[PDB]
């Protein structure tokens, strides 16, 4: 068997058979080519591994053209990566060149069984014929001893017997069945049988298994003086006869029972036939017996004491079988055929071990039996395959001539252990043995190989920013799997290479799927992306884990709620600021900047705050301080004000504030992953006044072209020109309340004294009224000082200015 035990190979591809076939189309498994003993190994590398394959990849055992057993152990991929059928095929034969077994058929040929005679006459036909259709033929030596009494059958013998012969032969089988032929008749001579049947089988020592079937009604009514006996278990047994017969003839019970020679007492033909048996199995025949319908011996003894008895005869009562119909005769013997030819199998109660490898456990416990060979295996005959402690053990393995198992389980490679490596051949198998019979040296089934392939793996890092400053040249990052606590994988992303890397690792996991990855990257001393908030996904079909850096923002755009456009000069004196705070009491800023609503500010998560301190010029301000967060995970979420602080809502799309008259301030989150938070700030007017002047000479004249200035406190100067009118002329300027202004004629029209003086204007915060001085003196409506006097009504004041003609000397 030398040049069939399968070798095996190990070096930095894994451990594999040096002989091998691959399963057409798969990559990942290797298994163990066929062979016999006289060529060694076949010469098939390749074939689709279909288990319902019969002929490909044996191991052979004896004749390379006849095997007393082939044997076979292969995997084949299934459609789920890792997970491997696996198939252990066994096929036995009948032994060639072995010693024949004898068998004595002692046939009762009494009266008493004729329908038990027809049963048996058909039976041992069958008997015969079944040992023939099995090809034992001439491994089987069958005799005859039909019994009676002296005088019937047999004549004064009252035996017949037909000598051992090979039960294939056809003068064989027509001599036992023709000496069967006559009618049953005559006295039950039980002793003469067993007696003649066991001379028959011991009349040689060629060494051949002897054993003698027995076929009785059981009630034996002829036997030999009892001369000595034994009481061995509570039975009484013969051990020495004379020539005189005891023959009660129609029942067991003697009309003329005796003590013999051991002090006994014989009342019937029970020690005469139990003792001849014993005399038999003593000689070492193997004694079998079938009670054929047993009945009461008369009223002497019941048919279970007769059973008892019968139970006796054989060597043990496992060998007594009872038949209660002419079918059950025939079954008997049917078993009887089958047992002898099961005798001659090459595998008899043969076992299979076979440990599971290392690097490998069972998808499942299910190991299935089924029978394969042209030759069927009844389920009553298969196996038994179970799976235990890392262990598939097949046991009770009985097969015969064109007889063949298939057992097959199911292994899945492991691949997320610390030491695994990829495209690596591991062993799904340890030693794994065919013993064919007790005793017998094992042999080995070739161990098939499996392996995971590895597999690339892209990590890409994307960046979304709200600049487009300069982002870090490189980027590290760590990526684990599922979390997996030994497996790690550190990266270097590099923008020369698009942001992109890769490793390889195995294909799929322990279940046969792709694995789940996980990235994260490591500080850059730098550069700060405290305002990047990462997520990530791998995107199994591309084989992309992308990690997503997205920046968040604020900023704010500022409204009128009369719906005016704000002028750049406006603009200049209107403030934000924006505060960051350490908790979510918004007790304590942190910081506060200024943030114009041309900004848009990058933030980190935190605890922030938003007001004007600062209205634009002409409006009213709002003090409001309105705090929102940035959460971890790029959560907007509004907190309420300064004022009254809330726990916090998650702003869904925007969230409208507080009333600012006739508008509401809002939050809106806009972006395209809701990267910006947005503030809309509503601002109101301040109520206004404008001022006119009316202007006239001495004489109540309206006088055109004098030049008045309005100079507004942190405001930019204008002029007017007098008109001749009534209606006068106003200033565009907005008197706006709180404001403070000053006005004066800086040109008097031409011929016409300067009036120097000083007009103070300060408007309530109402913007509703104005206190009004001249040269430092305050002046009220109707009133008059230095050229001016005073009206207002409603929001408008008007100045009447009289204007003196250039003083002359008087000729
Ligand atoms: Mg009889």
């Amino acid at each position: 068997t030398d040049n069939i035990r399968p070798t095996y190979q190990t070096d930095a591809n894994g451990t594999y058979p040096t002989n091998s076939w691959q399963v057409t189309g798969q990559q990942n498994v290797i298994n163990q080519r066929g062979g016999d003993q006289v060529s060694g190994w076949d010469n098939n590398t390749i074939w689709n591994g279909d288990a319902t394959d019969t002929t490909n990849s044996y191991l052979k055992f004896g004749d390379p053209n006849n095997p007393d057993y082939q044997i076979r152990k292969y995997a084949k991929e299934t459609n789920t990566p890792g997970l491997y059928d696996v198939y252990l095929n066994v096929k036995g034969n009948k032994q060639q060149n072995v010693k024949p077994v004898d068998i004595v058929l002692v046939v009762d040929m009494s009266g008493s069984m004729e329908n038990r005679a027809g049963a048996v006459r058909t039976g041992v036909k069958n008997f015969l014929t079944s040992i023939q259709n099995a090809g034992l033929g001439n491994y089987v030596n069958v005799g005859l001893i039909g019994f009676s009494s002296p005088g019937y059958i047999g004549g004064k013998s009252g035996y017949i017997s037909v000598k051992l012969g090979k039960a294939g032969n056809a003068s064989q089988q027509q001599a036992i069945n023709g000496a069967l032929s006559p009618r049953f008749q005559g006295g039950t001579y039980t002793q003469i049988g067993l007696r003649q049947g066991s001379a028959m089988l011991n009349a040689d020592t060629s060494g051949n298994k002897k054993m003698m079937i027995l076929l009785t009604d059981g009630v034996p009514t002829f036997s030999n003086e009892v001369i000595n006996s034994e009481w061995i278990n509570g039975t009484l047994y013969g051990t020495n006869f004379g020539s005189s017969r005891d023959e009660p003839g129609n029942t067991a019970r003697l009309r003329w029972p005796y003590t013999d020679s051991s002090g006994h007492y014989i009342y019937d033909t029970w020690p005469a036939t139990l003792g001849e048996a014993k005399i038999a199995k003593d000689s070492g025949n193997e004694v079998h017996a079938l009670g054929i319908q047993l009945a009461d011996d008369d009223h002497y003894m019941t048919k279970e004491k007769i059973r008892q008895n019968m139970q006796l005869i054989t060597n043990s009562p496992d060998l007594y079988e009872d038949a209660d119909s002419a079918d059950a005769v025939e079954a008997y013997l049917n078993n009887q055929a089958k047992d002898i030819i099961k005798n001659f199998n090459t595998v008899t109660d043969g076992t299979i071990t076979d440990p599971i490898g290392t690097q490998f456990q069972y998808a499942n416990n299910q190991a299935t039996v089924t029978s394969v060979g042209k030759q069927t295996v009844p389920a009553s005959e298969l196996p038994s395959a179970a799976i235990q402690d890392g262990q598939l053990t097949v046991n009770h393995m009985n097969l015969g001539q064109d007889q063949e198992v298939q057992i097959h389980y199911q292994v899945r490679i492991k691949t997320e252990d610390a030491g695994f490596k990829p495209d690596f051949w591991y062993q799904m198998n340890g030693e794994t043995l065919l013993t064919p019979k007790a005793g017998a040296a094992a042999v080995d089934f070739g161990i098939p190989s499996g392996r995971a392939p590895a597999t690339t793996v892209y990590v890409q890092k994307q960046w979304r920013q709200l600049s487009n400053q300069s982002l870090p040249d490189t980027l590290n990052v760590t990526v684990q799997r599922k979390l997996d606590p030994n497996w790690q994988q550190t990266l270097v992303l590099k923008k020369a290479d698009n942001w992109k890397a890769s490793f390889t690792a195995p294909a799929y996991n322990n279940q046969g799927q792709s694995f789940s990855y996980v990235v994260k990257s490591e500080d850059a001393s730098g550069i700060d992306l405290s305002s990047f908030i990462s997520s990530q996904n791998m995107d199994q079909q591309t084989a992309t884990l992308t990690l997503t850096n997205q920046q968040y923002g604020f900023q704010f755009q500022k409204k009128t709620t009369d719906g005016t456009d704000l002028s750049a000069d406006q603009l200049k004196a209107m403030q934000f600021n924006l505060t960051q705070y350490s908790d979510n009491s918004f007790q304590q800023a942190s910081k506060t900047n200024a943030i114009t609503s041309t900004d848009l500010q990058a933030l980190a998560p935190g605890y922030y705050g938003i007001q004007e301190a600062a209205a634009p010029t002409g409006y009213q301000l709002d003090g409001t301080t309105y705090l929102f967060q940035l959460t971890s995970d790029g959560q907007w979420q509004y907190h309420g004000t300064k004022d009254n602080v809330t726990s916090g809502s998650v702003i869904n799309g925007q969230q409208t504030l507080n009333p600012v008259g006739d508008k509401s301030d809002d939050f809106t989150v806009t972006g395209d992953h809701q990267q910006i938070l947005t503030l809309t700030k509503y601002d109101e007017p301040k109520p206004s006044m404008t001022l006119r002047v009316i202007k006239q000479d001495n004489q109540s004249q309206y006088l055109a072209g004098a030049a008045f200035t309005l100079q507004p406190s942190a405001g930019e100067a204008e002029t007017i020109t007098s008109s001749a009118t009534s209606e006068g002329q106003a200033f565009a300027t907005k008197l706006v309340a709180d404001g403070t202004y000053t006005m004066s004629e800086t040109k008097a029209p031409d011929g016409y004294q300067s009036n120097p003086a000083k007009i103070a204007i300060q408007v309530a915060t109402t913007g509703k009224e104005a206190t009004v001085t001249i040269d430092g003196e305050a002046l009220k409506p109707g009133e008059s000082k230095n050229g001016y006097t005073l009206a207002i009504d409603g929001s408008t004041i008007t100045l009447q200015a009289i204007n003196q003609p250039l003083a002359i000397l008087p000729l």
